[PDB]
């Protein structure tokens, strides 16, 4: 069937839509090169709808029907828990969109009134109709880029109502039964170091490794109702609360599998019969799709001892060579049976020999090594996007955020510790807000978090040694550099003279301030200070990893 049908009515935005970077001297003494920061608008959106809209031929077999059977039977040992109204209420977002029925995600928050027996009027209507379509808006998603021009990715989500009822049937199944299902595969469940850890365990497990990234084209289009049936299929075999189970079964046909489309301006857009980009499920439910397609295709090819690494539809394969012929021969074989399976190829696969070649959550493994000269292997990738996205948030308010995370993440790396912390830190310093919490979002969730407690949370993500790297490869080194000539970004030597300046605004202040100065800043200088351990709440990190998007922690 067609992924979406269209009416003809257009994808509107509700505001005024900014396409330009500002010219801004915060954002400028950052990035010179403003004209080629672009962020997408809903005027790129016909564009994107063509190439989302498309018929899905799939076709499953007995490969397929055998993995899916090996995953239900571990689907079965989980017992999954109902959540109140309060705790999913406490889960929301307080920047979500607000309810189309008089409440905003801060009266959600607040156990307000007319929130709670709206949400709870939405839960009794799951739990008594089984069909009526459930309504989603249609909205052209915002998002920065350097030039070299992407259309505006289309976001599908329902009513602030329905989100917070998605939490109480399945947050504690999208929390829970990925890792049940799938073990060491499941990459939410990994921080950065720990991803490390298992790419390079994995790799150096195989006699003669090889290893392939899988990029599937527009993977929410791809998606079927079958998949969407096979997917809740397991989620029926926890043992859940009779309540759970109708709106787990009302969910998937009203919302799930698809429905119609109404643009901001409450006109009938068209209809859905594909993965909703907005939904609970949809990051949980992608990775059990793709780890299931990706699982089966490697028998169908007869790839040898294919171990998966799965983070919603971001795939990566990493197993036993046959010899390089035989390998090509087998991926290839490999892809027409995810094709088969309705998940075709974007750019085509290749076989790589070498770790550090694979591209996989749009990272690459890299080496560099600690104040002791041992090799630390870490996580990095390509920083245009990140600095063109921390220029644009520099100069435009954006009560979220993108640039903290993106710090978290790649705090190991060379780029994210000259420059994206010296930038942050410096204006922060100057604007005395070094203290106060950020709503950061680091893929489709929420945190609030302190710049001043970067330094603990560096420490678990990544270990002491983030502090401590120099000697980088000549490839991440090469690469670094031409991107700060192409954006515009004053060279290594000028950030080095700024995190300076800051470094000892930082340890002035002492306190926290002066704790940032000493770890996030110790690259900057010779006389090194002592480095030692730091004398928190990481587990709702920890616990289930990232579950998916429209979910918020403190
Ligand atoms: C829990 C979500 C926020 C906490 N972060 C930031 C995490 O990493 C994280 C964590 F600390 C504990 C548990 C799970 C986590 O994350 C899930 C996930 O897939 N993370 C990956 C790394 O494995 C992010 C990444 C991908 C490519 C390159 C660099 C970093």
């Amino acid at each position: 069937s067609m992924s979406y049908t269209w009416t003809g009515a257009l994808i509107t935005p509700c505001a005024a839509e900014e396409s330009k970077l500002p010219i801004n001297p915060l954002s400028n003494s950052l990035l010179r090169h403003h004209n080629m920061v672009y962020a997408t608008t809903s005027r790129s959106a016909s564009l994107r709808q063509k190439k989302v809209t498309f018929d899905r031929l799939q076709v499953l077999d007995d490969h397929y029907r055998d993995v899916l059977k090996e995953m239900k039977a571990k689907a079965s040992t989980v017992k999954a828990k109902l959540l109140s109204i309060e705790e999913a209420c406490k889960l929301t977002p307080p920047h979500s969109a607000k309810s189309k029925f008089g409440y905003g995600a801060k009266d959600v928050r607040n156990l307000s009134s007319r929130a709670v027996n709206h949400i709870r009027s939405v839960w009794e209507d799951l739990l008594e109709d089984t069909e009526t379509p459930i309504d989603t808006t249609i909205m052209a998603k915002s998002e920065v880029f350097c030039v070299q021009r992407k259309p505006a990715r289309l976001i599908v989500f329902p009513d602030l109502g329905v989100r917070v009822c998605e939490k109480m049937a399945l947050y504690d199944v999208v929390s829970t039964l990925p890792q049940a299902v799938m073990g060491s595969s499941y990459g939410f469940q990994y921080s950065p170091k720990q991803r490390v850890e298992f790419l390079v365990n994995t790799w150096k497990s195989k006699k003669c490794p090889m290893g392939f990234s899988y990029d599937t084209r527009c993977f929410d289009s791809t998606v079927t109702e079958s998949d969407i049936r096979v997917e809740e299929s397991i989620y029926q075999c926890c043992d859940l609360a009779p309540e759970a189970r109708q709106a787990i079964r009302s969910l998937t046909e009203r919302l799930y599998i698809g429905g119609p489309l109404t643009n901001s301006k409450g006109q009938n857009c068209g209809y859905r019969r594909c993965r909703a980009s907005g939904v609970l499920t949809t990051s949980c439910g992608n990775t059990l799709t793709c780890y299931l397609k990706a699982t089966a295709a490697c028998r169908a090819a007869k790839l040898q001892d294919c171990t998966m690494l799965v983070n919603g539809d971001d795939l990566v394969v990493i197993c036993e060579s046959a010899g390089t012929q035989e390998d090509a021969a087998a991926l290839r074989a490999f892809t027409e049976a995810m094709t088969r399976y309705s998940a075709p190829p974007g750019d085509p696969p290749q076989p790589e020999y070498d770790l550090e070649l694979i591209t996989s959550c749009s990272s690459n493994v890299s080496v560099a090594h600690d104040a002791s000269g041992k090799r630390v292997y870490y996580l990095t990738r390509d920083p245009t996007t990140p600095l063109a996205r921390a220029a644009w948030e520099t100069a435009r308010h954006t009560p979220i955020n993108s640039w903290l995370g993106n710090i978290i993440m790649y705090a190991p790396t060379l780029w994210a510790r000259m420059i994206l912390m010296t930038h942050f830190f410096s204006i922060l310093l100057a604007q005395e807000q070094l203290g106060k919490a950020l709503d950061c979002q680091i893929y489709g969730a929420c945190y609030s978090i302190e710049p001043l407690d970067l330094p603990q949370i560096i420490e678990r993500l990544h270990g002491l040694s983030a502090f401590t790297l120099h000697s980088y490869s000549p490839g991440e080194i090469n690469r670094v550099a031409s991107c700060l000539r192409k954006l515009g970004v004053p060279p290594l030597r000028t950030w080095r003279h700024r995190a300076r300046s800051v470094r000892a605004k930082l340890l002035s202040q002492g306190g926290r301030a002066a704790i940032c100065g000493r770890y996030l800043f110790n690259w900057a200088v010779r006389t090194k200070l002592k480095l030692t351990p730091i004398p928190l709440d990481l587990s709702g990190w920890f616990v289930a990893g990232y579950s998916g998007g429209d979910i918020y922690h403190s």
